């Protein structure tokens, strides 16, 4: 069975897609918008008070694979969107103007075979032309300066980034479905862990974006809010410097897109667990990431 507070295999997350949009339908409507290389479903949730020409927020979760507490908040966002809608103001307003797509899992193969045989497995399961060695690093399989920096060209490596851009069936999924929302999309959150930042463009290249300043100060306002609830302490910036310079990221991409507001979300916590986040962590660190989103997507909507 499901629960919001453990750790969920995808035969269960699936099966919670499927229940979770049955019991709100008038909230959430479910999609699947690709396969991934060993035949899974990648659905895509789209939760909201349904409605015409609305605009929407893009989040996904579990880009890699070891990074469970992602795949987790994805899980919790669905559940308080749905319970709170009509009691609490902002998120009632949130889903009443836009759209939040949410992609609970996007490399759904990793994440089976963190559950069936390597805990700490972290790329795509495709198969690679020449070797025995499997998986693309789907944040290094974007078009964004493609394997120019940070990323393997070696299919051994676990930064690989493949034999192309978007060789990925799950990563081209996901560029496929923002191309064609691009005049509704207004922000791209894509949430990783770990170690509490937020990370905004750019990772491929030193150069800093056209907003930058605003980007800063949305970023800074977002951890100071996600600190009130129980003192956890994020730190942000340009990905490039905030962490090191990486290439093909997706939120570099979506942000090349036209998509002003893009971040990269390190949630807890800092290397104790590291990836093995416990679950007794799950609710306290969902729980202060939800302030960081609603504290972004009151700005959002309060700036189209
Ligand atoms: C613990 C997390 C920080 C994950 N990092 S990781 O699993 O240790 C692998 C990652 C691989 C890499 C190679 C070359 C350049 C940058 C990064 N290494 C890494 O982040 O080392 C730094 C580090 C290690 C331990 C704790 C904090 C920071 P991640 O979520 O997988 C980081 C993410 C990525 O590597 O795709 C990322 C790095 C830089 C920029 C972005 C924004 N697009 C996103
Ligand atoms: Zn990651």
């Amino acid at each position: 069975g499901h629960s919001y507070e453990k750790y969920n295999n995808w035969e269960t997350i699936e099966a919670w897609t499927k229940q979770v949009t049955s019991e709100n339908p008038d909230l959430i409507s479910r999609t699947a918008i690709g396969t991934t290389f060993l035949g899974n479903n990648i659905y895509l949730l789209k939760v909201g008070k349904p409605g015409p020409n609305k605009p929407a927020i893009f989040m996904d979760c579990g880009f890699h694979a070891r990074e469970w507490i992602s795949h987790a908040f994805c899980q919790w966002f669905v559940r308080e969107a749905v319970l709170t809608y009509g009691y609490e103001s902002h998120m009632t307003e949130f889903l009443n103007k836009l759209d939040f797509y949410v992609l609970p899992v996007l490399n759904i193969d990793g994440y089976i075979y963190t559950w069936t045989k390597n805990r700490m497995w972290r790329k795509t399961r495709s198969t690679n032309a020449g070797t025995t060695c499997i998986g693309t690093d789907p944040n290094r399989n974007f078009d964004a300066g493609w394997c120019t920096t940070g990323a393997s060209t070696d299919p051994c490596d676990e930064t690989y980034c493949g034999s192309a851009a978007e060789s990925e069936k799950e990563t081209k999924a996901l560029a496929d479905f923002i191309r064609n929302n691009l005049s509704s999309i207004k922000a791209y959150l894509t949430i990783h862990s770990y170690s509490q930042m937020i990370l905004y463009p750019y990772s491929y290249d030193y150069k800093l974006p056209e907003n930058n300043a605003e980007l800063n100060n949305l970023a800074k306002a977002a951890v100071k809010e996600l600190a009130t609830l129980y003192g956890t302490k994020y730190t942000y910036g340009p990905g490039a410097t905030t962490i090191y310079p990486a290439a093909g990221g997706s939120d570099d991409w979506a942000y090349d897109q036209g998509i002003k507001y893009s971040f990269t979300f390190e949630l807890r916590d800092k290397g104790r667990y590291g990836f093995i986040l416990p679950e007794s962590q799950i609710q306290a660190t969902c729980e202060e990431t939800m302030l960081a989103i609603k504290y972004v997507t009151n700005y959002v909507l309060g700036h189209l």
